[PDB]
């Protein structure tokens, strides 16, 4: 591996905002298709995220579930780092949700199932993702769910997906990704996150006071799982397989 830019032709833009952009792109000589994140070194340490990115490449690259987006290599030049990324043909989950505004229960449970395994794997290797936002949940071609982003940690922007203990600031562990699974689960069937407000200030309270309600079209099966995960006291939360085990899941997923 010694990649310099001229080893690629760049396709259409893929997004995003925060750090620069992510591009469709193609390895000139094997004709390989990939996402090529381009991040200006300019706005990197000019923001202090740099060292908290190295040990997120670290984290990204030696990992390997099929339900986790893979990082191939990297490089840079004058400005900008370049992340050479697996490509997720069917786009993000954020956009599938806007498109269909809600998910059926067969589809949700599958997405949750896939998320557990990828998290359950992440948690054997003791790794904790922090933001499991739908912006970070891409889709493979078989429509497999693939986790993606960059705020991971050791053991032990919107708060919509964070749990109480974080937002205020306490000794946290892998019990965060399980609250995020709850927040997600809800968002999928309802289409909006259970703590949404129009301000960061409401949302903090809605989270602090665990303040959500279910629209009628939501089944006491799912109420039970989401109720269970989104408890305040971290130790209250199912462990990852007690989740997969959940009656409501199993009745509704792939395998
Ligand atoms: C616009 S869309 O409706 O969402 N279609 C779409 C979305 C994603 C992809 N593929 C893809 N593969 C790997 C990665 C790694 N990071 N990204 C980020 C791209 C920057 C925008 C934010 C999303 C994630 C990736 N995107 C293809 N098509």
């Amino acid at each position: 591996r010694q990649w310099a830019l001229e080893d690629f032709e760049i396709g259409r833009p893929l997004g995003k905002g925060k750090f620069g952009n992510v591009y469709l792109a193609r390895e000139k000589q094997s004709k390989f298709i990939l996402a090529l994140k381009v991040l200006f070194k300019a706005q990197l340490e000019k923001a202090g995220v740099e060292h908290q990115l190295r040990r997120e490449v670290e984290i990204q690259s030696h990992l390997r579930h099929p339900n986790i987006l893979r990082l191939y290599g990297y490089f840079h030049d004058a400005t900008r780092v370049y992340l050479i990324l697996e490509y997720a043909p069917l786009g993000t989950v954020y956009r599938e949700l806007q498109k269909l505004s809600k998910f059926d229960e067969q589809r949700t449970a599958t997405y949750i199932t896939e998320l557990a395994n990828a998290l359950s794997y992440c948690h054997s290797k003791r790794v904790i993702h922090r933001d499991i936002k739908p912006e970070n949940l891409l889709l493979g071609s078989a429509g497999e769910l693939k986790i993606a982003d960059f705020g991971w940690s050791v053991h032990a922007g919107t708060l919509d997906y964070l749990p109480p203990e974080m937002i205020e600031g306490r000794m946290h562990d892998e019990k965060v990704d399980l609250w995020s699974l709850g927040v997600l689960c809800y968002e999928f069937l309802v289409g909006k996150p259970p703590f949404e407000a129009n301000t960061y200030q409401e949302t903090y309270k809605r989270i602090s006071r665990v303040e959500f309600t279910f629209p009628d079209f939501v089944t006491e099966g799912a109420r039970d799982l989401i109720s269970r995960l989104l408890k305040h006291n971290p130790s209250q939360r199912p462990m990852l397989r007690e989740v997969l085990e959940h009656p409501w899941i199993t009745a509704n997923s792939s395998k």
